[PDB]
């Protein structure tokens, strides 16, 4: 198995235990370096949109690694080109956080760690008919990264937790793995409106847990959405799976990978996007 906190099965081991593909040279997360990135004005505003006809329930599970929101099929989509033609279909959203407020994110922005990084996972429905077809195949996946930052003074309604509908209260010490509960749907469009959806890093990388598949189109928004200390401590109430050394769920993030390890056979480039000025 694998873990975050057991040194025998933890992230420094994955390159050996899961060489396909945790030994690769296109791994994630990376440090997102504003100065050492290429501005590409062709990269458009991201849109998240829902199929109005979908009625199926959303669930959340403590999978032992994270809190994972499981979206029904054919419901939530991403557009990178302004057309609402279902090229990318959202599967799930999960989170990475810290034992303490000064770490938790997988990506860094110029070396800075956020307390909470959310990952919206989608498959390239344009090419592949289902998640199970896309998840192991080339170019199959696109993930959105959303940074969260803690503020002392804020109304609930302008926090990310309004979009999350507080996960219907499931974030607590009794939400043990592998428990799943029905929750209110997540308003992913409202979530995206809490930041600038034109301002993002873009690169080709990997899943950040084994098997670290190098088939992820990454988009990481530079502006964070806002949460309170009370909200970040809700995540810290979840218990880790029995694979972990630590009892409480926290520090569920992979260490930083290089954009171009010395052994790369073809360098990748970190791109940045900004709004049409
Ligand atoms: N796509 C994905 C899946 C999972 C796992 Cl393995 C689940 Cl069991 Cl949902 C997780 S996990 N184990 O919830 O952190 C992370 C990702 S990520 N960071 O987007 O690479
Ligand atoms: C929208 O949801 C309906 C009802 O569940 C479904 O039959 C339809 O295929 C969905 N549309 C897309 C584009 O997935
Ligand atoms: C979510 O969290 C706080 C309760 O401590 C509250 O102010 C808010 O009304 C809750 N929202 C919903 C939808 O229950
Ligand atoms: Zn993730």
């Amino acid at each position: 198995e694998w873990s975050y906190t057991n040194i025998l099965t933890g992230p420094e081991t994955w390159h050996e235990h899961y060489k396909n593909m945790c030994s690769g040279y296109y791994q994630s997360p990376i440090d997102l370096k504003t100065d050492i990135s290429t501005l590409d004005l062709k990269l458009k505003t991201v849109i998240i949109y829902r199929n109005t006809s979908s009625t199926e329930t959303t669930t959340i599970q403590n999978n032992g690694h994270s809190a994972e929101v499981k979206f029904p099929r054919n419901t939530w989509f991403i557009s990178f080109d302004g057309i609402l033609d279902y090229k990318y279909e959202i599967i799930q959203m999960h989170f990475h956080w810290g034992n303490t407020d000064d770490r938790g994110s997988e990506h860094t922005i110029d070396g800075f760690r956020f307390p909470l990084e959310g990952h919206i996972v989608s498959f390239r429905r344009q090419m592949y008919s289902s998640p199970s077809e896309a998840i192991g195949r080339p170019g199959g996946l696109a993930v959105l990264g959303i940074m969260h930052q803690i503020v002392e003074s804020i109304k609930y309604e302008q926090t990310a937790f309004k979009a999350y509908n507080n996960f219907s209260g499931v974030l607590n010490s009794q939400f043990v793995p592998p428990n799943n509960s029905t929750i209110d749907d997540i308003n992913l469009a409202l979530l995206l409106s809490l930041l600038n959806p034109s301002r993002y890093f873009r690169y080709l990388g990997s899943l950040t847990t084994p098997p670290c598949t190098e088939n992820v189109l990454w988009t990481v928004f530079i502006d964070p959405v806002l949460i309170t200390r009370e909200q970040i401590n809700l995540f810290r109430n979840l218990p880790y799976g029995s694979n972990e050394k630590q009892t409480r769920m926290g520090d569920n993030f992979r260490p930083i990978q290089l954009l171009n390890p010395i052994d790369t056979l073809a360098s990748r480039t970190l791109y940045r996007a900004t709004a049409r000025g």
